[PDB]
């Protein structure tokens, strides 16, 4: 009931003994109580505020309703006086330090009883939606529900599943190894999201460390330093064989910090790729290396529209998913698997999943979210969600479509394996 479901969230909050814990109680803490190197402390180092906090103060008081753990992130949601409701964000860096912390009003997501309730949530004017979910089988897929599953969308981060097929491919030829060494450059250093770049030149890390981070973490950094040992062309090569339809649509194979560079750097620079071939951007790229210009505040103008983004189907990505689970069981150390299911993205069920693998990607005017999800039985089953639009408010900050994921995973009974 709902007194019982605020009180076990306060409890649990007050209870949780993890990095996300200590944040959340920290944060709520500047919100119900009555000193700026406190506040540097709990931050990244890089990290106006006391007037965001007296903001944020003067719309409560707050009850605690709902809490919603997951690793690096987490979700707070708060009851202010008059039934208004709000969501406290926080994003943590690998020791537990805040990235991000915002406060805004609630995203509000029924419980989904059929797939037509997930398509008139979800539905936005001005927003190109599509919603794919697919039973694995040996006899190809089974199809349980399919928007626009043939339109290539821009996808962000989800582009890092292909990076890692192609680091896999290299791997079982030999060509690059777990325990070999990269290093962390000034021109390697990329964007959050991530926390790779915020350690200093020269840092070396296995791959198998990187791959990690630029899988679970969506690590940019770690994504970038992962292209640059592949090459291009190794990663571009490879995409034919790790399922995508029309590998024309991501050539040349960006890395986050060409997107992020050319995106939202020179316009000029801009407008030449807008207007070259394939040999002409890829010129234009060679040129454009080097240490980023490109800040976070940059950003915000869509670009995607311009090929600046990584573009599939719904059809691509759950071709990639199903690769990655047979890369992963030919891969008898386990290392594979790790990586794939470090971060679910959600609090998973384990008693009902065995393995869930999944991904998100975000630009302005871009969501998505995918997972592959395996129950104990080996019954696989693929969930796609994209978003695009040429205003990134109308998407927002993601918390929407993931939550439609977690309510049609929540739902499985009736929505996947009914």
């Amino acid at each position: 009931t709902p007194a019982e479901a605020a009180l076990a969230a306060q409890t649990a909050l007050a209870a949780d003994d993890s990095p996300m814990g200590d944040a959340a109680r920290w944060a709520m803490g500047l919100l119900t109580s009555s000193r700026p190197e406190d506040v540097a402390a709990r931050f990244i180092p890089t990290f106006n505020f006391a007037e965001t906090v007296r903001e944020w103060r003067s719309k409560g008081p707050f009850t605690v309703r709902a809490y919603h753990p997951v690793a690096h992130k987490g979700w707070v949601v708060l009851s202010a006086p008059a039934g208004v409701r709000y969501i406290l964000s926080l994003t943590l860096d690998s020791s537990g330090l805040i990235r991000i912390l915002t406060l805004k009003p609630e995203t509000v997501i029924p419980d989904m009883v059929t797939w037509n309730d997930v398509e008139e949530t979800l539905h936005t004017p001005g927003v190109q939606h599509s919603v794919y979910a697919v039973r694995l089988t040996p006899d190809g897929h089974e199809v349980l529900h399919a928007s626009a599953p043939e339109r290539p969308m821009p996808t962000g981060a989800a582009y890092k599943l292909y990076l890692m097929r192609a680091l896999v491919a290299e791997i079982e030829k030999g060509t690059v190894g777990w325990d070999e060494i990269l290093t962390l450059t000034p021109e390697l250093r990329s964007l959050p999201t991530g926390d790779m770049q915020d350690l200093p030149d020269g840092t070396r890390v296995t791959v198998r460390e990187t791959a990690h981070k630029m899988i679970a973490l969506s690590d940019n950094t770690g994504a970038d330093l992962v292209a640059d040992r592949l090459g291009r062309e190794v990663v571009e090569r490879s995409l034919a064989a790790a399922g995508h339809h029309d590998p024309s649509l991501m050539r040349p194979f960006l890395t986050s910090h060409e997107v992020f560079e050319l995106g939202w750097g020179d316009p000029e620079r801009r407008a030449e790729w807008v207007r070259q071939d394939e040999a002409g951007r890829r010129e234009l790229l060679e040129k454009m290396a080097g240490v980023m210009t490109v800040r976070g505040s940059d950003l915000g103008a869509t670009v995607h529209q311009l090929g600046i983004d990584w573009h599939m189907d719904a059809f691509d990505v759950v071709r990639v998913l199903e690769g990655l689970l047979q890369d992963s069981g030919r891969d008898t150390s386990g290392t594979v698997e790790e990586i794939l299911t470090a971060y679910p993205g959600l609090l998973i069920d384990e008693e009902r999943w065995r393995r869930v693998y999944f991904k998100a990607g975000s630009s302005p005017g871009v969501m998505m979210f995918c997972w592959l999800l395996q129950d104990h039985a080996g019954i696989s089953y693929v969930l796609v969600l994209r978003q695009s639009a040429d205003e990134q408010r109308l998407i927002g900050d993601g918390l929407f479509l993931r939550g439609i994921g977690a309510k049609i995973i929540e739902a499985e009974a009736k929505l996947l394996s009914s």
